[PDB]
């Protein structure tokens, strides 16, 4: 067993195809996802060709070890895929049709900039390293690229599974490498974030603003501080579900901005009390009266600015 | 070793049967469950048929590698099942009786809409890809589908383990695929949710309503804010045990609605104090007096509406 | 390699023995435990008979694949046991003495009703399915059932490791199955629960009762609410360490009952303040005075009732 | 392949040696540690002996399967070690020199009594079961017992890696077993516990004692209750990092004792207020004044007593 | 298969090269990282040499088992690497060119002193043990040491992947061991720590200092205690993400220092109230007025001192 030789001096074309059976475990923190799919391989090996009329058989079967099979590997995997050879069929002209069922944990980075309203493009990079006797080149058989209807990825919507038809051929350690890009397009199901994180977070912030309709320093301190602690809880909960990004995310920005509002509300609450003690409740009253309008307006304005910058 | 050829031009019928030995690890967040069961396979291979007379044995035992065995796979599995061939028996007419003991992590989505009062239908999809020489079709031998009496799935009740007798035959990459649906019907044991999450959650909310029988703003702010923090704790605890659904769940709805009650109670508490400071305790008194009846009534009404919409 | 044949028409007796080397990872939530032990098997295969004269050796040593070995499996395991064949010895008569060292994660349900003062009976079910040529029956060789003295299972006391001598023989999918029950009796080391969960929990509850010697509504609200939050913390901590049971557990009952005490204390605290504001401190004083006695008495009575019902 | 026969009737001496390459993952809760080391084995097999002069080769190398190798196993392991045979060398006299590189998860109990100022002795028990033809006995070749200089075990100091030279020979299931004890002496790096758990815990307790210089019941209730909640947090954090011991640990004792101080401080705070309301501030003043001295003195005394009892 | 013999009496040089394909899972607590890379090996084996003319081939391909391949192992790995032989090529002079693709979990300690502004040098130690017939020495072929452009390690910046050309040759258990050091230089992406941990932590501290512009003991106690609890939360969050170091880290120092500020602020708050009750508000006023300047100044000074000592 060694590579099929060239008729002229052409490279060996191995036609590929990935058909997704299962999608699961998209881990945001790890930036990984699990896949269960069919891997299809097709190439011509003339040494295997036969007569259809004389052989009586139109197709011949082979056990993996019996024939030369190209070493196709995945670039972005944690460990080498778990493969089960489903079938090897050889047609009269020496065209081989290989099929395996595999499962792998794919490493594909995610862009957290618009979280939880983000969309992603997951990648599966197929690769083949050229042998000394000949160069191996990959290609996409669009007929054998797909996914089953039931393929569901929890908390995400599956847009498309396509392959970039033109392989990226390059030199690596003094030998040719032919690389293919299979792309899984998904978009996050943001629904649940609204009643679980967004609205609770806004409610606790609005509750803090009731201190603008109270002259009790002791009650205000409780209002602002308490809600600030609940905000820290939400911040912590949110940051545990996400990886540490070198860029600012949409959620990150909002969560951060909100801290400034709690800080300024504390200052206001302190100022109001200070003036009151200092026997000037009229300045204190106008500062509070302003804040009543200022706080929601600046909050609403700031959010528009951020949504603009982010979307 | 290659498929048994057709007498006429009929497809090969493989008679299946799953007998559950163990059920465990139903992970709600992951929407997976672990299973340990017997897989039974039966098909006719005439090339193996014999005369009971001349041979002097009414059965024939084989090692897996010695005979042709159909490639039965599970659709909804994380990784290929762990199988141990228990026995392979051949009857005089060439009827093969295959038995294996397997364990697998099955991916089956759950409908969280009625959580924790929900019921589920877990699936085990058996599949067979047809060969070039012939088409393979699956069938259910009802005699070999079951579960042992001891099969317990922690915090769930096992209703039934049945199989949809008629397979779903379809084309996949120009070959025939025959798919069978084994269904495990279960219903959640909601008991524990009552004293652990439900009642504590209601108690903390009722405690918040004592602020309707108090004129102390400072005590009221403490009552409502404190309990709101305890509610956030319960919300967080609940949401960590569940996956992110694109739909509203029953518990989700309740938890969410309750936030509105805390928000409105804060408003009431603020209003009462504001009026009192503004030297009009009679308006404040009537608002408070109404709230004492309004809050429980609207809570009880809202819950009826929700239970109705959900069940 | 196929079963040894009967002299008369007797079933094959495979003697068994489990000798525990290691016990670890008793997971309460999962209701699983890990075991590392010796599995001993002994059956007569006359086909292996030999003359020590003609063969030199008094006992013959065989490699697993060389001889017929009965397929012994465990019923209540997650996955097939990790086995290492330690020795296979055949005496001249053909008596086979098989020894393997295995490790497995055993699934055995637990009765949480008396937690953390509960005792358990863990099971290891050995099984053998009968072949077509002959019936296989299991037996216990009491001489080969044990555990080493060092066998420690963290936070549990090991009472006994015994086997139910009489196997449970039954039909399963048209063949005989011989099942054996090995029983590991253990009892929980409740010590640590006293200073870690019990006493802290009682202290925080007693602290709440100081509100019965205070006329300050604002301090009382803080006392009762604060401690209630600390109780929720303990409840959550406790419930994370346990699986969701369809029955009430001893700890569960106590934790639940305590909520009622916090609820009633809030009511009392509210009533006392209401009456005081309403210019009737004498009724308030007598209600408080009774509560000081009522609360500890009813708590102590309720606990006796519960301990009675549970033990 | 079968055991080398005795010259006289002596047992087979297997010389052992463990050389630690990597030490990691000391899990306190699980009472396990991971090891990566060389396992050296040496015995005499006269059947393999040769002429030094006539052969012209000083030593001869073999493949595992070619020769008889004793079955050395570890007693206290989770699962059977991952071994790679590095080399097998036979000298002229028939002395076999075996070397393998292994990795295993060792189960070794820990004494938490002096945590986090404790020291431990981790064990690796080598074992060999005697064959029918002859008895196998283990020995330590001190020349081949060691560890590399870089061997670091995070948050622990490695004192020594030694072996108890005299094996423990005993009967187990009617055959001789020769057991060796390799001991890894380590001591915990307590440094970090000081600024992370100890000092914060003491600071929150001291903060609680400021209530002895305050006449405000409402502020005191806040001071004592708040800090008590922070103490519960530390207790919980500490207990999550440790297994449930049937004995009292040093930290456990301290954490527990501190609860009593919070309880008594609440009593004091209640008493002071009660007396003040009851128009007797002079008794209240002297009780508070005493507490100011009593609390730190009894704390300091109690700690000395405990440190004494524990070290 | 045995080592290629020396022409003179030279040691065998094995040229090495590591080309990183993937980098992931840098676990700070565990001090481990996962790698996926190509391992290249090249040595001269004269026994494999051939005349290009009588062969009609420029190269010769071999299956691992067919030829002698040196046993290269990694020193700092958890378990033996997962390797797939990609290719084995032999040039006419008997120069062997070996290529494998591997994945391993590398144990490499980290210096937490400047966290989260730290940089690290991860190591991959290649090792070879010398055989009896001859000594094996490792060498770096700089042409075959690299990483692909896509190599990303989440939350870290990859500076360089280089190899220390000169191997460290030494004796280990009477055999010569040749060790090579491959170094991955990385630096932490500190960005996210600023809005997630740093700024929130500073804000809660500044909020505590508003008590210097308040005469209300009850509000102050709330301000300082509340924020202290939020600080404990951040401390706990930070310490869970890091391993226990025997040295003080930069973050560790800051977190610790901040506790002292909370403690002193409580003292101030206590003193101010004490004096006020004791009818001397002028001393109290000047102490408070000083603190307003003292606290930020000493905080700013302390930080400069620390940043100096650490960077
Ligand atoms: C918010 C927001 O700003 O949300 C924006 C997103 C839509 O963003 P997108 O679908 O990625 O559009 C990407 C294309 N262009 C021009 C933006 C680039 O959310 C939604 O549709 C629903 C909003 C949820 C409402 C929040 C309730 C409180
Ligand atoms: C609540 C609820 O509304 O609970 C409803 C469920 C029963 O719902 P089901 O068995 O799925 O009925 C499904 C069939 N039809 C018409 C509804 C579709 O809970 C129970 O029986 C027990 C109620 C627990 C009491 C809560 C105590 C506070
Ligand atoms: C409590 C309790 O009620 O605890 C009962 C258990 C003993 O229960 P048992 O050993 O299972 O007896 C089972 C047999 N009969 C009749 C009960 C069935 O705890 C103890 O011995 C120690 C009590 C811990 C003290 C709690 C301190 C606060
Ligand atoms: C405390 C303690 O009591 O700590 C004692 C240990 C030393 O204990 P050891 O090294 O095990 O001595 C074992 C031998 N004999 C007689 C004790 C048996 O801590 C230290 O050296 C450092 C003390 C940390 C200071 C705590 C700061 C607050
Ligand atoms: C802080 C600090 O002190 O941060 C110092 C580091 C730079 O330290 P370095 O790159 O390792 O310099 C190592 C070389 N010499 C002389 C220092 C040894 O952070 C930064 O550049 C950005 C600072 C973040 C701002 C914090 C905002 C609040
Ligand atoms: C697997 C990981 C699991 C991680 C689990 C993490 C759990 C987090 C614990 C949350 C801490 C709650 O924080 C707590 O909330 C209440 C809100 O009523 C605050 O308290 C506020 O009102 C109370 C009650 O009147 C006062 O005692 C208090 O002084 C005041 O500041 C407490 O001061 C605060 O300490
Ligand atoms: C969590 C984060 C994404 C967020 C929080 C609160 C409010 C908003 C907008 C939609 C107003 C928001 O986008
Ligand atoms: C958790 C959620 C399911 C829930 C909480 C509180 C009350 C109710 C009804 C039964 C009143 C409820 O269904
Ligand atoms: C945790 C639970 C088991 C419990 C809590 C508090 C008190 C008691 C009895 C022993 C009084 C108790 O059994
Ligand atoms: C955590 C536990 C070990 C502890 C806490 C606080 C104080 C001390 C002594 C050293 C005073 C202590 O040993
Ligand atoms: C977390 C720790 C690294 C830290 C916290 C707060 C402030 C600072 C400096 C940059 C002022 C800091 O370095």
């Amino acid at each position: 067993v060694s590579p099929p030789p060239p008729i002229a001096d052409e490279p060996l074309t191995v036609n590929t195809g990935i058909y997704l059976i299962e999608c699961y475990s998209l881990d945001d923190k790890a930036e990984t996802f699990k896949v269960n799919a069919f891997l299809s391989l097709s190439w011509k090996d003339r040494r295997l060709a036969f007569d259809p009329v004389r052989s009586g058989v139109r197709v011949k079967t082979y056990e993996p070890e019996a024939i030369w099979i190209p070493e196709i590997r995945f670039v972005n995997v944690e460990n080498a895929r778990d493969a089960d050879v489903v079938d090897i069929s050889v047609s009269p002209d020496g065209t081989v049709q290989y099929l395996e069922r595999f499962s792998a944990r794919v490493l594909s980075p995610l862009d957290f900039r618009r979280y939880p309203f983000d969309s992603q493009t997951l990648h599966i990079y197929l690769i083949v390293r050229s042998v000394d006797t000949r160069n191996i080149v990959l290609a996409v058989d669009l007929e054998k690229v797909g996914k089953n209807d039931d393929v569901f990825l929890t908390g995400w919507d599956i847009e498309s599974f396509t392959a970039v038809v033109k392989p990226a051929n390059f030199a690596l350690e003094d030998r040719l490498e032919s690389k293919l890009d299979y792309q899984l397009r998904i978009s996050r199901q943001y629904f649940s974030y609204i009643p679980n994180i967004i609205l609770p977070m806004l409610f606790i912030l609005f509750i803090s603003w009731t201190a603008f309709w109270s002259t009790s320093y002791e009650a205000n301190v409780t209002l602002v501080v308490s809600t600030l602690i609940a905000h820290i809880a939400f911040n912590i909960l949110v940051e545990t579900n996400l990886p540490k990004t070198p860029y600012m995310t949409y959620t990150g920005a909002i969560i951060f901005m909100i801290y400034l509002f709690y800080f300024v509300a504390v200052i206001e609450v302190t100022v109001q009390h200070y003036l009151k003690v200092e026997s000037q409740p009229a300045r204190a009253a106008s500062i509070t009266r302003a804040s009543r309008i200022a706080f929601p307006v600046v909050f609403l304005l700031a959010n528009i600015i951020l949504a603009f910058l982010f979307f």
